[PDB]
């Protein structure tokens, strides 16, 4: 029963929607009912040129913002030097070899994954929306090998089926980058799908100590945000289990050294908090666990080193810890404003329905007496009541998404 | 049998002649000083030509004792976990180094041969001999090691009967990681050299980091001869669509590094300077066959076999390179200083016994003058004639053992 908490993003999502559909209809619905009080002819200053503008422009506002929020997700990036693991990271947590990940493997550019509803997974470039099918992580591999025109820095986003794995389901995007120590200018290119990131990880190589290449990287990032979300994966952690004699002393002097990074260099973090963003992992050993668990041979031969089930559990702590931490803060960062913005749209749609009800309500009062006529004067004061009577409920929804959602 | 024998032979061709340089030369200078202290004789040898004896008599044992202990040395460098404890170590069958001690210090260490049956450690500046019997005890020992500071390098002396190199008179060093302060410290500790092994992971490209510091060594060096071990290998095994492209590359720049920038080598004899290899899966390979089981869950990648034939060409190749050096930089110039010697004794009891025959020949007075005379002659002349034998033969070692 995994209740992953990247759900608490898919709920929220889910809710904001919902929220936002039942908008659309209720101003289009005002919409239609706007339109008819002011064509009518026998019926003189109930509504005016400036509520009839409004009540259309919000119907054409509330389309688009629903677009936006219909591709709203959560992104995660990686960043180390060529080969400390990052894409052995990420698919381990897509529970299979999603990315390429040799030694050679196409490293120029930066790769995203992301899911599709279809059963096929795809590809797309840069300047064309064309999307190029994509078979397996082999054809994957060596179709990149053969582009020697592929553009350094440029983006390649996969989409893989979301019934592969879960992480992929639940609206969250992983993306791969250039290594950190071939590139030089890689704080230029992070602002075209890196530097918007809810989280990002550093996956340092745990046989080498921390180099200033990687730090420097994190800075210039670092001073361009406000608080990022900063884990660091000392990953070939296997490694040094081989040697029990040092084991305590090695993990100890990286431990202090990822400790003093992000607390004392970085200003990010307290160290109290930090003990939850450094953990010591091996993404070649997690990934072999599960890729083996989901095909049904039981847990055997996997473990190229003692110490495997400690390791594990760290990662699944890592996962836990890290899932947790990209939902709240995305749906803060992705969402507190949309919902900022409907309550206004909805304070004005609202005051738009009293005015109608009010000037409908005065001219019965003092200026009117057909029998047909005066019956036209109640069914508009009622029908603005009763729309206005919908704008109350939908702003008690918003103040309920935010309760839930939005402290 | 191992192309390492060649500097053992040397060796003792050599100290044994300079034994005889040591036992001539003091002859040679008790007849000296006798036929100057003589009273009776004036002038028949000289105080310039007393002093010169005395020198060489003092200098021939500190040259001799020196002498012999010269050996073979090979140093290893490269940036951190890139290989180079366990490249020593299949070198050795048996992992005497241990890995993690060059993660949690920076020193260097070395692998000389004891005759002895158990190992043990030295440091510098004590004599303790502190005994290791499992490699284990060695690691540990090591690891509380609180002296063990940078730059301080320890002696493990590994049972020369454990292992051919060590019986061998060759020494191996390993060394920090080139990640730190080492520009400066190296010098005669480690540049005492005779070959240098580059260990690079192959996981990466070349790094400046190793260039760099080879490139330093190269300017207060001549002609030094360097091999690179990308090592890791089986890394780039695993992934095979991209391993021909992998191979090519560091083929490429391994190539152009000592054959241009370096200026080491020329470009058919840096082929066999360069190997693509696993030292981990050697290590495996050597210490299961070291127990007499056979070989089995050894291969980090398919083709093992084929690292491991590089590893043993690499190997042959790397002796065949530091037997022959070896005896041209430890030996030449103590053989071109012996032969310097032997003239120079040699033209000294010429001129006394040229001295002795013009006093026999122009001034001659009473038998006993002429009897005085006629032994310093015949004296000279069977020191002067031992000389030449030594020339021959001394010559005859460079015929032998310096070709060119
Ligand atoms: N033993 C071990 N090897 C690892 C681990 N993570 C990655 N690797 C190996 O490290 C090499 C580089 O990994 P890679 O996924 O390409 O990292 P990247 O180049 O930055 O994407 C590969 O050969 C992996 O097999 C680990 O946790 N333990
Ligand atoms: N897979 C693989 N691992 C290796 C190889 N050579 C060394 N290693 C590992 O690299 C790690 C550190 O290497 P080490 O021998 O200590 O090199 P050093 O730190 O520079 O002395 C050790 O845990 C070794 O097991 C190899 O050829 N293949």
């Amino acid at each position: 029963e995994p209740v992953s908490p990247l759900k608490h993003f898919v709920l929220a999502k889910k809710a904001i929607t919902a929220i936002f559909d039942q908008l659309l209809e209720f101003v289009t619905e005002g919409s239609h009912f706007v339109e008819a009080t002011y064509k009518n002819p026998e019926l003189d200053r109930i509504a005016t040129e400036d509520d009839l503008v409004e009540m259309q422009g919000y119907k054409d506002k509330l389309s688009i913002i629903g677009e936006v929020l219909s591709r709203r997700h959560m992104k995660v990036a990686f960043f180390g030097r060529t080969s400390s693991g990052k894409s052995s990271v990420i698919n381990a947590m897509l529970w299979d070899k999603v990315l390429p990940s040799g030694i050679g493997h196409i490293t120029n550019c930066f790769l995203s994954v992301e899911g599709t509803d279809g059963d096929k997974a795809y590809l797309m470039t840069e300047g064309s929306d064309e999307k190029k099918s994509v078979k397996t992580v082999n054809q994957l591999a060596h179709a990149l090998h053969m582009d020697k025109d592929l553009k350094a820095g440029c983006l390649v986003r996969v989409f893989w089926p979301k019934a592969k794995c879960a992480l992929l389901r639940d609206d969250l995007v992983l993306v791969d980058s250039p290594g950190t120590d071939v590139t030089t200018e890689l704080d230029s290119w992070i602002d075209k799908f890196c530097l918007d990131a809810d989280v990002f990880v550093l996956v340092a190589n745990s046989e080498s100590t921390l180099m200033n290449t990687e730090k420097h990287f994190f800075h210039k990032v670092n001073e361009r945000l406000s608080k990022p979300n900063i884990f660091i994966l000392n990953n070939r952690w296997d490694a040094s289990a081989s040697e029990p004699e040092y084991m305590e002393d090695v993990r100890r002097q990286h431990m202090e050294r990822c400790l003093h990074f992000l607390v004392e260099e970085l200003k990010v973090v307290n160290a109290l908090e930090a003990q939850n963003r450094i953990f010591f992992v091996s993404a070649k050993e997690v990934l072999s666990a599960r890729k083996q668990k989901a095909q049904g041979m039981p847990e055997s031969g996997v473990a190229l080193a003692e110490g495997f089930h400690a390791r594990l559990q760290e990662f699944q702590n890592f996962e836990q810890i890290f899932e947790e931490c990209i939902s709240q803060s995305a749906v803060k960062t992705k969402f507190e404003q949309h919902t900022i913005r409907a309550k206004q749209i909805l304070a004005t749609v609202k005051n738009i329905m009293d005015s109608v009800n009010l000037a409908a309500e005065d001219k019965r009062h003092y200026s009117a007496r057909l029998p047909k006529e005066i019956d036209q004067l109640e069914k508009i004061q009622n029908n603005s009541k009763l729309l206005r009577n919908k704008a109350v409920q939908l702003e008690n929804e918003l103040e309920n998404f935010t309760k839930q959602f939005l402290p």
